[PDB]
C-alpha cells in the first residue's frame, strides 16, 4: 500500500469520527424518547389495573356476601363433625410432615408444630366453609396491593427524577459541568427501580397454612365436606355452589391482576435496561467529548493494510487493517475484501468497528 495512500485513508478515515459524535448525541435522543414510550405504556397499563382491581374487589365482597347467607342459613351440623375433625387434624399433620420431609427436605417437626399450632386454634366448620380458599384470596390481595404500591413507588419516584432530566434543552471544552448533574441523575433514577414442588415447599415455610393444599390427601378431612348443616335445606347446597362460584370469578380476577403485575414489572425491568443504555451513552460522549479538544482533526491513522496476498495469515476474505484511534494502541479491523479501498465506505467500517473496540476496552 502506498505512503501517499495511507495518509489520505486517514484523513478520510477521520472524518466519520466527527459523525459518530453527532452520531452518539442523537443516541441519547432516540433512548430518551424509548424510555418516554415505555413510560407511557406503563401509564396505560396503570390504568387497566385501577380497573382490574376495581373489578376483583366487587368479586370478593359477593364472595363475602355469599359466604355470610351461607352462614346465617340456619340449622345446626350433625355431631359427627367433631368426631372426623379429631382424625382429621392427625391424618393432616403427617401428610404434610411426609411431603416437607420426602420432597423439601429440611425439619419435618417445626412444621407439624405450627400446623398442630394452627389445627387446634381452627374448627371444621372453617374447612366446610371453604375458609382456606377464602382467606387464601384475602392475602393474595393483600400481596397485590402491595406489590404494586412499592412498584409504583419506586417508578413514580424514578419517573420525576427522569422529568426533571429532559426538561434540559440538550434533550462545549467545559462538558465536565453539565456531565456530572447527568450522570448522577441517571444513578438516582437507577438506584431507585432496583428490586411445582418447589414453590409449594416456599409456601409451607411462610406458614404452615400451605398444608391444606393436601387435605385432598386425607378421607376424614373429605368426609367433613359433606355434612347435613342447615337442617337439610335445599338452599344449603344451593348456597354452598353460589359460594364454590363467586370464588372461582374472585380466584380468576387474582391470576389476571398478577399477569397485569408481571406485566408492570417488565416495564420496570425495561426501563432500568433503557438508563444503563443512556449511562453507558453519556460515558462515550464525554469520552469523545475529551478527545476532540484542539484544532487537530486527525483521530484515526492507518497503519497497515494487508490481506491474504500479503500477511497470508490473515483469511481468505478480509483485509486486515491496523489503525491508532485518539493515539491510543494499534487496532485491528478485519473488513470484508469484497470492499474496495476506494469505497468511502471502506473506512467508514474501519471507523465504526474501531470505534466500538475503543468503547469497549480502553479504560475511561
Ligand atoms: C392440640 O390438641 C391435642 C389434643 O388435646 C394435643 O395432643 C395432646 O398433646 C399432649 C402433649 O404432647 C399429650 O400429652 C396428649 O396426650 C395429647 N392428646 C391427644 C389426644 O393426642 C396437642 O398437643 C395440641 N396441639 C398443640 C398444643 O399445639
Ligand atoms: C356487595 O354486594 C351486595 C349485593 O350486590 C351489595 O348490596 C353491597 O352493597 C356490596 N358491597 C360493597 C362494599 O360493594
Ligand atoms: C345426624 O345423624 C343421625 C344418624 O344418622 C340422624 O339421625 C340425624 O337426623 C342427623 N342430623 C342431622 C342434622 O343431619
Ligand atoms: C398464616 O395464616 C394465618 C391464618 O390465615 C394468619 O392468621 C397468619 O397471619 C399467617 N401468617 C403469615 C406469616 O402469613
Ligand atoms: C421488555 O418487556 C417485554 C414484554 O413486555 C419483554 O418481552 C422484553 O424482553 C423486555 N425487555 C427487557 C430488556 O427487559
Ligand atoms: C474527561 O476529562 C476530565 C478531565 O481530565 C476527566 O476528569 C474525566 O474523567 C474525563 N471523562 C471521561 C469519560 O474520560
Amino acid at each position: 500500500v502506498s505512503d501517499n495512500e495511507l495518509q489520505e485513508m486517514s484523513n478520510q478515515g477521520s472524518k466519520y469520527v466527527n459523525k459518530e459524535i453527532q452520531n452518539a448525541v442523537n443516541g441519547v435522543k432516540q433512548i430518551k424518547t424509548l424510555i418516554e414510550k415505555t413510560n407511557e405504556e406503563r401509564k396505560t397499563l396503570l390504568s387497566n389495573l385501577e380497573e382490574a382491581k376495581k373489578k376483583k374487589e366487587d368479586a370478593l365482597n359477593e364472595t363475602r356476601e355469599s359466604e355470610t347467607k351461607l352462614k346465617e342459613l340456619p340449622g345446626v351440623c350433625n355431631e359427627t363433625m367433631m368426631a372426623l375433625w379429631e382424625e382429621c387434624k392427625p391424618c393432616l399433620k403427617q401428610t404434610c410432615m411426609k411431603f416437607y420431609a420426602r420432597v423439601c427436605r429440611s425439619g419435618s417437626g417445626l412444621v407439624g408444630r405450627q400446623l398442630e399450632e394452627f389445627l387446634n386454634q381452627s374448627s371444621p366448620f372453617y374447612f366446610w366453609m371453604n375458609g382456606d380458599r377464602i382467606d387464601s384470596l384475602l392475602e393474595n390481595d393483600r400481596q397485590q396491593t402491595h406489590m404494586l404500591d412499592v412498584m409504583q413507588d419506586h417508578f413514580s419516584r424514578a419517573s420525576s427524577i427522569i422529568d426533571e432530566l429532559f426538561q434540559d434543552r440538550f434533550f462545549p471544552h467545559n462538558f465536565h459541568a453539565m456531565f456530572q448533574p447527568f450522570l448522577e441523575m441517571i444513578h438516582e433514577a437507577q438506584q431507585a427501580m432496583d428490586i411445582d414442588d418447589r414453590t409449594v415447599c416456599r409456601e409451607i415455610r411462610h406458614n404452615s397454612t400451605g398444608c391444606l393444599r393436601m387435605k385432598d390427601q386425607c378421607d376424614k378431612c373429605r368426609e367433613i365436606l359433606s355434612v347435613d348443616c342447615s337442617t337439610n335445606n335445599p338452599s344449603q347446597a344451593k348456597l354452598r355452589r353460589e359460594l364454590d362460584e363467586s370464588l372461582q370469578v374472585a380466584e380468576r380476577l387474582t391470576r389476571k391482576y398478577n399477569e397485569l403485575l408481571k406485566s408492570y414489572q417488565w416495564k420496570m425491568l425495561n426501563t432500568s435496561s433503557l438508563l444503563e443504555q443512556l449511562n453507558e451513552q453519556f460515558n462515550w460522549v464525554s469520552r469523545l467529548a475529551n478527545l476532540t479538544q484542539g484544532e487537530d482533526q486527525y483521530y484515526l491513522r492507518v497503519t497497515t493494510v494487508a490481506s491474504h496476498t500479503s500477511d497470508s495469515d490473515v483469511p481468505s476474505g478480509v483485509t486486515e487493517v491496523v489503525v491508532k484511534l485518539f493515539d491510543s494502541d494499534p487496532i485491528t479491523v478485519t473488513v470484508p475484501v469484497e470492499v474496495s479501498r476506494k469505497n468511502p465506505k471502506f473506512m467508514e467500517t474501519v471507523a465504526e468497528k474501531a470505534l466500538q473496540e475503543y468503547r469497549k476496552k480502553h479504560r475511561e
